[PDB]
């Protein structure tokens, strides 16, 4: 509208083609999807693009082998002034267009499925551009994912109060109709989290698990970091031993890069005196690791194994 109005709502290039493909999305889901896989595809700097005859007929792994075969260094590599802030937009624009879905279209069956098919079907791909591009692509998403399932915490906790209030309210009477909302409420926002859990289950079994061992250093680099990020957000469902394994394992890797990001994942968790109970037999089992790389070889692996080491004296 006016130049006050779009002012006064700083909507970013993200967040207005985000609403765009919100719109699309609900106007004809096909052709909206089609846009999305393109992207995905355009940003793996890939130079084919999906016709809505190949997406409606071809199943994703003959997608991805035709377009596989169309491949003239990508985007997410690019040096220059023109790609400095590509990365840094990529994995904003997953979060904006999450958080955006996050209340109807994420819980379609139609949308999240054919996004997580795709990211796990380019991260099984030769092509180290489509496995870089798709593994960072489901890291985000899976923490965009995370931040969902903070969200529905909150209104569970609301919706559990307010249920409370009323159980009580009545007892002995007839459950009127205030009651039989909340307690179906109380229901949907549970089976609504079942679904996130779900989604979060296919690409941590689909990506992570295959990627953090990844003979590319940058996508091991991306997986840890990020297992790192749901550790400290989700504690109950991330902080354990099972997923705890695959960080601590990777402290042997061969390059600084990674074993600086299994130490930068560890300090972030053992700061919170709160879930240092949880890390006990993980620390007994890695002390010896975590131990020896405070002479690591690598200076800058050293100084953080040291100070993860002076937070684990602390506590
Ligand atoms: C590496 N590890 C394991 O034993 C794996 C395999 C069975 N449980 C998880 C471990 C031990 C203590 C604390 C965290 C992880």
């Amino acid at each position: 509208g006016t130049l006050f109005e779009v002012v006064k709502l700083g909507k970013s290039a993200m967040q207005s083609v985000v609403d765009d493909w919100i719109e699309s999305y609900k106007q004809d889901r096909d052709i909206a999807l089609l846009d999305l896989i393109n992207f995905f595809i355009q940003c793996s700097g890939c130079r084919g693009t999906v016709r809505i005859e190949m997406f409606r007929n071809m199943q994703n792994a003959e997608i991805i082998r035709k377009m596989t075969e169309e491949f003239d260094d990508y985007p997410l590599t690019m040096p220059g002034p023109q790609w400095k802030k590509f990365r840094s937009n990529f994995c904003e624009f997953i979060g904006v267009l999450i958080r955006q879905c996050q209340y109807s279209i994420i819980y379609d069956e139609y949308m999240m499925d054919t996004v997580i098919s795709l990211l796990t079907g380019l991260s099984d791909s030769q092509v180290r551009a489509f496995r870089h591009t798709s593994t960072l692509a489901a890291m985000k998403l899976m923490t965009a994912l995370v931040n969902v399932a903070l969200n529905l915490s909150i209104h569970q906790d609301n919706t559990q109060r307010q249920y409370e209030a009323e159980r009580n309210k009545m007892i002995g009477k007839r459950a009127n109709e205030r009651l039989e909302l909340l307690l179906q409420k109380r229901k949907e926002l549970q089976e609504n989290q079942d679904e996130i859990e779900n989604m979060m289950n296919s690409i941590f079994k689909g990506i992570f698990v295959h990627r953090y061992r990844d003979a590319i250093a940058e996508i091991r680099a991306i997986c840890i970091e990020e297992i790192g990020v749901w550790m400290k957000m989700y504690s109950d469902a991330f902080l354990n031993d099972s997923y705890l394994k695959y960080v601590g394992w990777t402290l042997h890797d061969r390059q600084g890069e990674v074993r600086l990001k299994c130490l930068k994942a560890l300090q972030s968790l053992y700061t919170n005196r709160e879930l240092f109970p949880k890390l006990e037999l993980f620390t007994n089992r890695f002390k010896d690791r975590i131990v020896s790389m405070t002479l690591d070889k690598e200076y800058d692996v050293a100084v953080e194994a040291i100070r993860l080491v002076t937070l684990i004296l602390h506590g």
